[PDB]
């Protein structure tokens, strides 16, 4: 894995902001696209863009081809069984909010539980809540240990024989704790319960495998892993797709029409009303070719070399506290003692870099942490050792600046 | 308005496709995109990408500014009053069915009518059919006249004091028709039914002017007029939006979130759940930019032209059907007498002539018209009368092989 040959492969890298060498530190909200990518989305506007599915011309031919061959391309890289499992949505949001109406609304009584964790991303909170409140089923939240990990135990304690839901992230956006998915999945079918995994932050950066996960559902945006904007994948096992309606309805996804009552077609098109999001789709596509000749372990091993490496010197910084365990995925969520992090995030910016600061669109996790708000840095596969000392000496600069005013306004 | 000037400026439509020069006549299925459109996703990707809405670091405040500044272009674009009108969706589609959930579902009663007509596109017939169904109202449909308009007095004979809800497109993608939609909603508004216009087929083609039309909700699709695929947006009246629920919940519409209730944004992001569609946003910001360039009713004046000059060459033809009337849209729907019209189309793609074949997803309507399927071509403002020359000199050659291949096979 060469570093320098992957960043020469990102355009955006190559710039300065505030007169500095820009660093992007912020690929957990984003992340950036190389060349491989943009060029595919070049290449569909210029020579071959047409409406799919239907096959009576030539360019719509190519359209189709592209669009399909990217939903087998999804389905070889989270090693589905099949492209019927395999739906293309707007993102991982829309992807959990179809399970949540489609599967929850349908199949929730008075007496059912859902359960979710305090560590989740609000697309995977919300939709449960209004899945309950439209059902008058109940919500229950697995506690978490000291360091925002996961214990089985009280995930076995939290599900109980009226479970029907468990929802939670492969990995957290914010503590980075990589959660048991396997060992929670095997714990919810005991109980007679599906799982529903936000893998948002998890297909980015390690080997996504359902068929060893045996998760039920499973969502992931393509914005955070090198694809187009726009685009997600919704998988479900073939067996619960078959017996959900449809979220929306309109052409692409019937099959007769009549004036009152209409049928659906087959798995994936039943789930993809309206012209599909073709480019994007297929740009996913570019995005899962890339990585996969980098090789996800390769890129996992790399986030774990500048998770590492960023602990280390956070722990060398006085007066600065990090949120999350020690085994992690590559993000650090940390606030400075006494300054406010959205005046770091500004500091940070003048200086060229570029974190988030706020909530995280986890406000229940920042209530158990004990804070309004954090900073959050996160590596991916174009950041380097070099990117974390600028972020660390940055930091220290930004200590000593506002000590310095402090002590200035107190005399 | 000149057309090789614009002609230049789309690089699809200069290639051969089986040996001839394209002849591209499907932009009612999907439009062509220019250069400016293109190079706006390229120095997007390349220059400015972030997740919006957080402006602490440059990019994500470049970045958020492209993405409200393309809402701004969108809402001078349609004359809506205020940003807080336009959402961004994946499509028409998508919009409908916000409506249909959101607006439909809350506020049917047994009782109460929804009236659609026959000349529907699916995305404009199957949501309703799901929210009567879903809620114990009843569906009626306002019959055609014998050219496939829609009269006043027919209208005022299917909206009664008991409707809620008249969904209606502004131009049909088979008839070619233009619905008078002021008066229509001036019809809706005297019986308290609100309009929902489906504008699809008729933004890219003519000045659409909300406060004009009166319309209560209008949907458009961005890929329809040389914007990028997967977007869309949804407009509706700023007081009828104060009091819908959102479709869809998550990260971005939500201000506080406990662990049971969470309250939602202000218009417009109460309606947009999850990382919205940055890029393509901010292209269909760049295809509006184009559009009114060249004008809107120049573009339209250009396709009163070629369709005056479709009908009159059609006419010349024997044996040929054209559905609609003499005043329309930019398309010709059609069947040659004695053969099939997919075996039109394909013989047109080995000449380099892209038209659609099929139900038009308009299978009532199909119904109506008393056909299984049609031929159908679409012109833009790419399109010239020398295209619409070969596409009848091969409708004239494809009469004269088929009736060859049959008077052989017949000795
Ligand atoms: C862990 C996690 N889950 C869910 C989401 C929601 O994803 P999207 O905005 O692409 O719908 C995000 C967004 N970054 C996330 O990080
Ligand atoms: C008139 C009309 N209405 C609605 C739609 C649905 O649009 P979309 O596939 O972009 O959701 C179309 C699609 N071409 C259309 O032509």
């Amino acid at each position: 894995m060469n570093i320098t040959d992957i960043r020469e492969q990102f355009p955006i890298l190559h710039q300065q902001v505030n007169g500095h060498d820009l660093v992007y530190l912020d690929s957990a909200a984003t992340s950036q696209k190389p060349r491989a990518v943009i060029e595919t989305l070049d290449k569909y506007y210029n020579q071959y863009n047409s409406n799919v599915h239907r096959g009576v011309h030539t360019l719509g031919t190519r359209a189709t081809d592209g669009y399909e061959g990217a939903r087998e391309k999804v389905r070889k890289f989270i090693n589905a069984k099949s492209m019927a499992e395999i739906i293309f949505t707007k993102g991982t949001t829309t992807s959990l909010n179809m399970v949540a109406l489609s599967y929850a609304r349908a199949n929730l009584k008075p007496g059912d539980e859902v359960v979710i964790t305090y560590m989740e991303h609000h697309a995977n909170i919300i939709p449960w809540q209004q899945a309950v409140k439209a059902t008058g089923a109940t919500l229950k939240y697995i506690p978490l240990q000291e360091d925002g990990t996961i214990s089985l135990e009280d995930v076995r304690e939290t599900v109980t024989s009226n479970t029907k839901i468990v929802a939670v992230s492969h990995v957290s956006n914010v503590l980075g704790t990589v959660n048991p998915i396997k060992e929670m999945a095997k714990i919810a079918h005991d109980n007679g319960a599906v799982i529903v995994v936000d893998g948002a932050q998890s297909t980015p950066h390690m080997k996504i495998d359902v068929q060893d996960l045996d998760c039920d559902f499973f969502a992931l945006s393509s914005h955070k892993m090198c694809g187009p904007t726009g685009v997600g994948v919704l998988y479900g096992k073939k067996a619960l797709l078959e017996n959900m309606e449809p979220a929306e309805f309109g052409g692409e996804m019937i099959d007769f029409v009549g004036l009152y009552e209409s049928t659906w077609k087959e798995l994936p098109w039943k789930f993809e009303a309206g012209t599909p999001i073709i480019a994007g789709a297929i740009g996913l596509g570019a995005a899962i070719d890339f990585l996969e000749e980098i090789g996800l372990d390769e890129i996992s091993r790399h986030e774990h070399k500048l998770a590492a490496y960023a602990l280390e010197r956070f722990r060398q910084l006085d007066g600065v506290t990090v949120y999350g365990p020690e085994e992690r995925a590559g993000l650090v969520t940390f606030n400075l003692d006494d300054v406010h992090p959205h005046d770091v995030a500004t500091v940070l910016d003048a200086e060229g870099i570029a974190v988030r600061a706020g909530h995280h669109c986890a406000q229940p996790l920042m209530k158990w942490l004990d804070v309004t708000a954090t900073a959050a840095a996160s590596f991916y596969l174009y950041n380097t050792e070099e990117e974390i000392d600028k972020l660390v000496e940055a930091l220290q600069k930004t200590k000593e600046y506002f000590t310095n005013v402090f002590v200035d306004l107190e005399h």
